[PDB]
């Protein structure tokens, strides 16, 4: 082709595994694997799939659909322009179908409403976000999953269609088994722990409406395993000091752990039950006053 969509030196927004957009520069284009090497603002460089890369709208493209690259229009399928990014779309190249020709496209609604800890809950963008989330921008049936239904080949997740790691602040839907980004959800009261599957969750698409979520009751062994796994992933190490790291994390984040029945236990006893859990389950925990996990996987539900 004579006019690639992407090229070296191009400034782009890349969607990361948290569903959020990061400013970057293309350093290498791999047309075979359809990835680019992108350098981000902290100078880190990662491969990013073409589907997750958005360059800026350029002068001269005002009449071009940014999806199918055509200016041609027919009666029931007009061009609509986004007020925020200034890209244009055929009504039918947008998901969901865009209204007849002020309007904001799906990517911009997500860019405005997604937030670490959970998306905006209130206001016009929260409602627009909810409306976008009734539909997926990829086919669920066509995905190829590994045995545990944890990752797919396409790297298509969530309402956004971005990449993702199931153990890194994502929730799985009961009904479709797809995984969804914390940042793209609107139902959480607290940010997710890494690897935390102690929820019942049903997505907007399956419900045809707002998400539904329930935090399951944890046992003390679950608390210990969750905290230790979360720390392992956060800190990228194996062994943690109980007094300098484990217990302080648990104390300082107590209300955010959503511990249900356990949340009322006397403050002077919490250390005892936590440490007892760590000492008693040798199948889960390696002891050193340090503790680590065997083979580093999230707590089983
Ligand atoms: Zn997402
Ligand atoms: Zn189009
Ligand atoms: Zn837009
Ligand atoms: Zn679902």
């Amino acid at each position: 082709g004579p006019r690639p969509r992407l090229w070296e030196g191009q400034d782009v927004l890349a969607r990361w595994t948290d569903g959020l957009l990061y400013l970057g520069t293309i350093k290498k284009v791999d047309s075979a694997r359809e990835v680019c090497l992108v350098q981000f603002e902290d100078d880190s460089q990662f491969l990013v799939l073409w589907k997750d890369i958005s360059p800026a709208a350029l002068p001269g493209e005002e009449l071009l659909c940014c999806v199918c690259r055509s200016e041609t229009v027919v009666p029931g399928n007009r061009l609509v322009s986004c007020e925020k990014c200034r890209h244009a779309y055929h009504q039918d190249c947008h998901v969901p179908r865009a209204p007849a020709p002020s309007w904001v496209c799906r990517q911009c609604v997500f860019a405005i409403a997604t937030k670490r800890g959970g998306a905006l809950k209130k206001g016009p963008y929260a409602r627009a976000m909810l409306g976008m989330k009734l539909s997926l921008p990829y086919g669920l049936k066509g995905l190829d999953w590994d045995a545990g239904h944890l990752s797919n080949r396409q790297q298509s997740y969530c309402y956004c269609g971005g990449p993702g790691e199931w153990n890194l602040k994502m929730l799985q839907c009961r009904s479709c088994l797809q995984w969804f980004h914390e940042a793209c959800t609107q139902c959480l009261s607290k940010p997710l722990l890494y690897g935390d599957r102690f929820y019942e969750f049903e997505c907007c698409v399956c419900r045809g409406g707002p998400e539904k979520v329930r935090r399951l009751q944890l046992r003390w062994v679950d608390v210990a395993h969750l905290v230790l796994y979360h720390l392992s992933v956060c800190c990228k190490k194996k062994y943690f000091d109980f007094d300098r790291e484990i217990l302080p994390f648990t104390s300082e984040n107590w209300d955010s752990l959503l511990l249900g029945e356990l949340s009322d236990t006397p403050k002077g006893e919490r250390s005892s039950r936590l440490l007892s859990a760590l000492n008693s389950h040798k199948d889960r925990f390696i002891s050193g006053c340090l503790f680590g996990l065997h083979a580093r996987m999230p707590p089983p539900v």
